[PDB]
């Protein structure tokens, strides 16, 4: 009985129902998210991709609630292990496979790193994290093809911490648009 937005365009709009309030109910905008079937002629215009790391590319600004994007992963791209600043997130696949490992917080001592949990997002799944939840990383599977994801941020956010798998330790790193609206921000 999950409501299926026929168009990207038409997931933005319930998106802007389901945030214009106080309360979120995550499972319900997860199954939302899902159930919208990845079209490439809908996103094809945020698809900016860069050689050697992977891009951000805003697709919409939410209204000050949320922070709708595309993530463009080249081939054999990935993400550090970071965390998400207090905010929900969301994230689906648009194209190709992303694995998420999932790690536990670090304490004030040093100690590589612990995986909770390690997946491989199927074709338009979306998944969900927020801080409580853990640490993750995520990459592309493939070294001969890209992988596109669609995420969505509540509350925006622009900045978080990098992790490093050998001892815990973390650096706060900015992050930054590729792209807004389909137009190059350089
Ligand atoms: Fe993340």
């Amino acid at each position: 009985e999950v409501l299926k937005p026929r168009t990207l365009a038409d997931l933005i709009r319930i998106l802007h129902q389901l945030f214009a309030g106080d309360e979120v109910n995550v499972e319900e905008v997860q199954a939302i998210m899902e159930a919208y079937e990845s079209d490439p002629t809908e996103w094809a215009m945020y698809a900016k991709f860069d050689q050697y790391r992977y891009t951000r590319n805003l697709v919409d600004q939410g209204n000050g609630k949320f922070n709708l994007m595309i993530l463009c992963w080249g081939e054999g791209h990935g993400s550090s292990i970071h965390d998400h600043t207090n905010s929900h997130c969301f994230l689906k696949m648009l194209q190709g496979n992303l694995k998420e490992t999932l790690f536990a917080w670090p304490d004030k001592k040093s100690n590589e790193m612990v995986k909770k949990s390690e997946r491989v997002l199927r074709e338009n799944q979306c998944a969900y994290i927020n801080d409580s939840v853990g640490l993750h990383r995520v990459e592309n599977i493939s070294h001969t093809e890209p992988a596109v994801s669609l995420h969505l941020y509540s509350p925006p956010f622009d900045t978080c911490h990098a992790f490093d798998q050998r001892t815990g330790h973390k650096n706060k790193v900015t992050m930054t648009f590729h792209s807004k609206f389909g137009i190059r921000t350089p």
